């Protein structure tokens, strides 16, 4: 179809992004143009010809995926056998951000960053495509405080933190949909004005407990999901009979704010907010900081 193939010739491999974080993702620069991008081996070999029908199709839609706040795909290389996707490279991560401000981040600086972090979660939802594995890591920022999501999890294409995990995700519920991405939106929420990670399990059975403690109990479905669950061993949920609010734990942080995170944070995915209606919440209608940051965001166009 349309698509046709770049040299890896003029690329310099300096080494692997995040220190091998994201896996063998290439820090190259092209020596034609200076410009630094990152380059991930996308086939081993395009002889097989069905193996080269799904990857064409995945390009189609990276091609489909292009958004000021995503990572984006700039060419595609061919190397004897091999293709090689090439896509920016952002420097930063708002990690930077959280160590230089360990104490909470700037009101603004958090609505900055989650407006674009929600829109562009909000651009892939309405592609029918969930990250699913939204984190700190890799929410990246340019120079310009541009936010650049990047390493989305794509279906029919075929250890981790779970602090961001929604209940669904961590019972294992094979229904899970666009709202498990809000609910890791809404641990953001907390996280950027805090300076501290709102649930930092560290084994499913904990995240739960972390989860459960604030929230309260589960919907029925992901108790049943739970009990059938043989990674759980037949241990089961605890029952909660006063949660702890995010009010109580943060009784500083604003109503507008604590209003974001726990819409986001819903117990039922079902009632959580969708994207778009996040972007029309009061954090970010007063004082029309959206309008004037939409506009704002022209330094998108340099
Ligand atoms: C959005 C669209 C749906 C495409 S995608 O994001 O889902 N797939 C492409 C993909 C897959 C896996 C990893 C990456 C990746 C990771 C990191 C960077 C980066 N900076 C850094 O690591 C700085 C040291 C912190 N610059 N560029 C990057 C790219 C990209
Ligand atoms: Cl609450």
């Amino acid at each position: 179809e349309n698509l046709y193939f770049q040299s890896m010739e003029k690329y310099e491999n300096l080494g692997l992004v995040g220190e091998g974080s994201y896996g063998m993702v290439m820090k190259c620069r092209n020596k034609d143009t200076g410009r630094i991008v990152a380059i991930k081996k996308f086939l081993e070999s395009d002889d097989d010809k069905m193996v080269k029908k799904i990857a064409m199709r995945e390009i189609k839609l990276l091609k489909q995926l292009r958004h000021e706040n995503l990572v984006n795909l700039l060419e595609v290389c061919k190397k004897k056998k091999r293709w090689y996707l090439v896509f920016e490279f952002v420097d930063h991560t708002i990690l930077d951000d959280l160590e230089l401000f360990p104490n909470g981040l700037d009101y603004q600086v958090v609505q900055k960053y989650l407006f674009q972090i929600i829109n562009g979660i909000g651009f892939c939802h309405s592609h029918n495509i969930i990250h699913r594995d939204i984190k700190p890591e890799n929410i990246l920022v340019s120079q310009s405080g541009v936010v650049k999501l990047c390493d989305f999890g794509f279906a029919r294409t075929l250890v981790a933190t779970r602090w961001y995990r929604a209940p669904e995700l961590l019972v294992g519920d094979v229904k899970y949909g666009k709202a498990v991405d809000v609910w890791a939106i809404g641990c953001l929420v907390t996280e950027m004005f805090m300076g501290e990670p709102l649930f930092p399990g560290d084994s499913d059975i904990d995240q739960l407990y972390h989860i459960m403690m604030c929230l309260g109990n589960l919907i029925p479905r992901h108790q049943e999901l739970f009990n059938k669950n043989p990674v759980f061993a037949g241990v089961r949920l605890p029952e909660i009979k006063e949660r702890e609010p995010l009010e109580r734990r943060y009784p500083k942080l604003s109503e507008v704010v604590i209003d974001l995170a726990k819409k986001c944070l819903h117990i039922d995915p079902d009632k959580r907010p969708f994207c778009a209606e996040l972007l029309h919440h009061d954090f970010f209608q007063m004082d029309g900081f959206a309008e004037r940051f939409s506009q704002e965001l022209q330094l998108k166009v340099q």
